[PDB]
């Protein structure tokens, strides 16, 4: 039958030569992992936007430009709406990052890339963003651990 309908998600990653900035989410879905900044486009909003709009309500941040890296489709059983979450990366930022209600903001050296303490499907497709590769995925999850499906490829066109 028909592909779900998705609801349309960002999600930032700050990515500098030797760190990336990750935010531990303090509440709801996903509480207690580390991992970009993000939320849904509001109506009316591109997506490069929405993406800049989230940045800043959860991390503080603004940032001069931001480049999309890839495309992540997850779907959770029990659930018929899907996320299309639009990934992007940045390198310049502006400001210092602030604790917000949503997410406690710490860097991490890129050898000490949090994976225990992340979504289980950044182990396939973190490494290939740090190696500047853009990528469509989809995973489906069953709970927040398990995963019973996934699907990944390189692109070169987001
Ligand atoms: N990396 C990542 N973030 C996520 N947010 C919500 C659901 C699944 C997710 N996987």
């Amino acid at each position: 039958g028909a592909m779900g309908a998705s609801r349309l998600y960002t999600l930032v990653l700050v990515l500098q030569p030797q760190r990336v900035l990750l935010g531990m989410k303090k509440r709801g879905f996903g509480a207690g992992r580390w991992g970009g900044f993000g939320g849904k486009v509001q109506e009316g909003e591109t997506i490069e936007d929405g993406a800049r709009r989230e940045l800043q309500e959860e991390s503080g941040l603004t940032v001069d430009a931001l480049h999309k890296v890839g495309q992540i489709v997850f779907e959770f059983v029990g659930e018929p709406e899907l996320m299309d979450v639009h990934v992007f990366c940045t390198d310049s930022i502006q400001g210092t990052p602030v604790e917000s209600d949503e997410m406690r903001p710490c860097w991490f050296q890129l050898d000490q890339i949090p994976f225990k303490d992340m979504w289980p499907d950044d182990s396939y497709w973190f490494p290939l963003l740090l190696q500047k590769k853009k990528f469509h995925g989809y995973f489906k999850f069953q709970g927040q651990d398990t995963i019973l499906d996934y699907t990944l490829r390189e692109v070169d066109t987001v």
